[PDB]
DNA sequence: TAATACGACTCACT
DNA sequence: CTCCCTATAGTGAGTCGTATTA
């Protein structure tokens, strides 16, 4: 076993030799150098730049080194962070702090000092451990491998790609171990804070801002990027020049997954990855000897998809993302939006200097989001520009605790529009008429043309033939593409589309065409229960038109609206009616008759119901729809000028909430019944085996276990974390005292345990769907390249027709052979419940849907 | 000796 | 009372008592 079985010296050399053995000494070296960048900036790179890093890094190192003298120069206790950091190479501490902090800033919402410190702590730990082997491993690949030139030439531009390594060909010194941290959250946060502290100190890069002082539930301390820095990142070209995301793509095929950890990345002087991302080591250990061949078969095939940067799209992004007004509206503007000026009539205590308190507060909120979207943006370019000329790059993969699959490097195929537009598949095929047809369906889908049947999508593309050519010809001048639903992707398809006109059907096209499942989850529940009406609502049945559940729900809300507008309650007097005098307040019970007309004045379209029906599979029911209706449509309607018909906001939200839940309940009955049945089971397995006095415990609280169709076993175990607060003198100014969840847990959280079951079961269930599909499309058809995004499935156009067939086939198959609920029941039967065991059960009724009809369904991709 | 950093509690919160 | 998102996490000051260390 790696751990022990080998010498730090052997461990350092194994990777490079086996990586040089296949692929060549050059790439093998480059792959390891790339990985080491996660912990240290190579003196070579840095020094060559003579880009923000060229300044940050040196100042931060000097600080760290001066901080150590300061600490050793005094009596008394040494700061806890110091005890751990004393060991780490200062050049590594600085680099990891800089990088981990900027990556955290890519977050709009969460940049509490806990989140940031936690991520620094975590990476600084990875270097304490591993750092020594990393040091040797670099000394190793620096020396030119021994003799034989034909082997070292390795790459050899063989227009056939590097193939993955065979599992058996992997030395036991490459079978990884310990993807879990072993520091106490407390020391992890300590190290983290002191790192941030010195970063602020030595550079003005970030700053600490106190948010909502004196508000028990919202008070917090957060990291903000200094304006001078945001200005350069957004204004200068390549400010993030030498600061790469922690996880980069591989320049050689990724290491195959064989065990529970160690897969994906090749270097041995690194923290290895875990096949499954869990809340704890214990939880990861459960998979240690699981045996789920099909799972590892899926992860490895995907992992093996080869990609390349889409140069034409990169050339455009590099250019227009620096314009002071961009045609792609999703691109974060460059100039700051100044605070809304005070009404001069300031002293005015009306809602004036409270509304302003909001108007301004919403501007800070938008500036933070703007600055983050910008960092994130610049990272993707930093990355695309870096691998631009590479014959190919690969992305290692992971799975979240439910099985869903994730590309591991920040810049990845699962990203937003610009990121996806910048990437395309490495090995393509001559397109063909079949392939060309889907290249067109995809171009249409990239615009907004996806709620119409295929003959129409093609019509859309053909009608706009010259626009599409004008745009591929001169994208900077002909910007009609930048206005399309998915600007950047659409453009990728435009360069491709013209390539076909210029080479005909013999054209080699590798652009990934994507097939998206209607409303995943509502599809899976309809399937497993065979709900005809539910399934038709999503798109399980061959329909002449594309069904739109958000739309059909909306038409139902509206009928209830018109009805309530005619009849329906009248505005009930005042609240002072259940008593005598007093609170004349609640001077308004607004009948359903006035409430309906309010909603009929605003409108209520597909838009009002969409953002409150897709959260259905997240546990949102009638209660939570109201505080979604309030901020998604009412609130922003008021704050924007209109919305004047919602005289009693809360009551209008409360009413719509009811109409929607009411609508969705008759719409997709199945989905509802199954989610409740699932909520019910969770409730009992969570609950504690009590009784009247003799509160003895026959059966404590249990976790929810189940296995997916392809063998992925999953364990839901929410737990209440034991908290605590650290006491840290910050910058010698004040005492920062963060509240933090500890690595120690107490009891099982029965509420979250109940709320998290339905959403987690479908997710896991479409997770293995996705896996079975990757396997099947590769074996029955010859698909080698895959573009995966949970419920979107893509490939090069010459393979689209088979992929399209393969998703249908695979889903139909899994649900005819597996009764996932029934199978679920046979898990928590003997494993759960003891005495009582009743008042819960009753498997929902299987309907009349014929899974076979899915094969012939045009709009039910996935 | 007698400085040092910080966990533990406890309050009050523009 | 939206689930994953290799997740997440009320705050600072006034006071005390401790194990450390130059």
């Amino acid at each position: 076993i790696a751990k022990n079985d080998f010498s730090d010296i052997e461990l350092a050399a194994i990777p490079f030799n086996t990586l040089a053995d296949h692929y060549g000494e050059r790439l093998a070296r480059e792959q390891l150098a790339l990985e080491h960048e996660s912990y240290e900036m190579g003196e070579a790179r840095f020094r060559k730049m003579f880009p923000l890093i060229t300044t940050l890094l040196p100042k931060m190192i000097a600080r760290i080194n001066d901080w150590f003298e300061e600490v050793k120069a005094k009596r008394g206790k040494r700061p806890t962070a110091f005890q751990f950091l004393q060991e780490i190479k200062p050049e590594a501490v600085a680099y990891i702090t800089i990088k981990t902090t900027l990556a955290c800033l890519t977050s709009a919402d969460n940049t509490t000092v806990q989140a940031v410190a936690s991520a620094i702590g975590r990476a600084i730990e990875d270097e304490a451990r591993f750092g020594r082997i990393r040091d040797l491993e670099a000394k190793h690949f620096k020396k030119n491998v021994e003799e034989q030139l034909n082997k070292r030439v390795g790459h050899v531009y063989k227009k056939a790609f590097m193939q993955v390594v065979e599992a058996d060909m992997l030395s036991k010194g490459l079978l990884g171990g310990e993807a879990w941290s072993s520091w106490h959250k407390e020391d992890s946060i300590h190290v983290g804070v002191r790192c941030i502290e010195m970063l602020i100190e030595s550079t003005g890069m970030v700053s600490l801002h106190r948010q909502n002082a004196g508000v028990v539930g919202q008070d917090s301390e957060t990291i903000e990027l200094a304006p001078e820095y945001a200005e350069a990142i957004a204004t200068r070209a390549g400010a993030l020049a030498g600061i790469s995301p922690m996880f980069q793509p591989c320049v050689v095929p990724p290491k195959p997954w064989t065990g529970i950890t160690g897969g994906g990345y090749w270097a041995n002087g690194r923290r290895p990855l875990a096949l499954v991302r869990t809340h704890s080591k214990k939880a990861l250990m459960r998979y240690e000897d699981v045996y789920m061949p099909e799972v590892y078969k899926a992860i490895n095939i995907a992992q093996n998809t080869a990609w390349k940067i889409n140069k034409k799209v990169l050339a455009v992004a590099n250019v227009i993302t620096k314009w002071k007004h961009c045609p792609v509206e999703d691109i974060p503007a460059i100039e700051r939006e100044e605070l809304p000026m005070k009404p001069e009539d300031i002293d005015m205590n009306p809602e004036a200097l409270t509304a302003w308190k909001r108007a301004a507060a919403a501007v800070y909120r938008k500036d933070k989001a703007r600055k983050s979207r910008r960092i994130s943006l610049e990272f993707m370019l930093e990355q695309a520009n870096k691998f631009a000329n590479h014959k190919a790059i690969w992305f290692p993969y992971n799975m979240d605790w439910r099985g869903r699959v994730y590309a591991v490097s920040m810049f990845n195929p699962q990203g937003n529009d610009m990121t996806k537009g910048l990437l395309t598949l490495a090995k393509g095929k001559p397109i063909g008429k079949e392939g060309y047809y889907w290249l067109k369906i995809h171009g249409a889908n990239c615009a907004g043309v996806d709620k119409v049947p295929f003959p129409e999508r093609i019509k859309f593309i053909e009608e706009n033939h010259e626009n599409i050519m004008a745009c591929a010809k001169s994208p900077l001048e002909n910007t009609w593409w930048a206005e399309q639903d998915s600007p950047f992707c659409f453009l990728a398809f435009c360069f491709e589309y013209a390539g076909v006109q210029h080479h005909g059907l013999s054209y080699n096209c590798s652009l990934p065409l994507a097939f998206d499942g209607s409303c995943s989850g509502i599809q899976h529940f309809s399937a497993m229960l065979r709900d005809e009406v539910g399934g038709r609502a999503v798109n399980l049945l061959p329909s002449e038109t594309v069904q739109d559940i958000y739309g059909i729900v909306a038409k139902k809300v509206n009928e209830i609206l018109q009805a309530d507008a005619i009849n329906g309650t009248d505005n009930e007097v005042v609240t002072v009616t259940d008593e005598n005098t007093g609170e004349i307040s609640e001077k308004v019970k607004l009948g359903t008759k006035a409430l309906a007309g309010q909603w009929l004045a605003y409108g209520v379209t597909r838009s009002v119901t969409k953002r409150s029906v897709m959260t259905l599979a997240y546990g949102s029911k009638e209660f939570g729809f109201r505080q979604q209706v309030l901020e998604d449509t009412i609130q922003p309607a008021i704050d924007s000028g209109k919305g004047l018909m919602f005289t009693q906001p809360n009551q209008a939200a409360g009413y719509m909430a009811k109409l929607i839940w009411e609508s969705v309940s008759v719409t997709v009955v199945a989905a509802v019944e199954a989610m409740n049945w699932l909520k019910s089971a969770a409730k009992l397995l969570a609950a504690e085996v009590k009784d009247k006095k003799t509160g003895e415990i026959l059966r404590k609280r249990c976790a929810v276990h189940w296995v997916t169709p392809d063998g992925f076993p999953v364990w839901q175990e929410y737990k209440k974390p034991i908290q605590t607060r650290l006491n840290l003198m910050f910058l010698g100014q004040f005492r920062l005292q963060p509240t933090i969840n500890t690595n120690k847990d107490s009891e099982i959280d029965a509420h979250k345990q109940e709320s998290g079951i339905a959403p987690n079961f479908v997710h896991s269930q479409d997770g293995s769907h996705l896996r079975k599909t990757v396997v099947w499309a590769h074996e029955k058809y010859g698909i080698e390249s895959f573009a995966l995004i949970h419920d979107s499935f893509g490939t090069i156009p010459a393979d689209a027709a088979n992929l399209f067939k393969a998703v249908r086939e695979t889903m139909v198959d899994t649900y005819e052979s597996c009764d996932v609920l029934a199978d679920f029941y046979d898990q928590f039967a003997d494993q759960l419940h003891e005495s009582q065991l009743d008042k819960m059960p009753a498997l929902p009724a299987k309907g009349n849907l014929n899974l076979r009809d899915i094969l012939e369904s045009d709009f039910a991709f996935a």
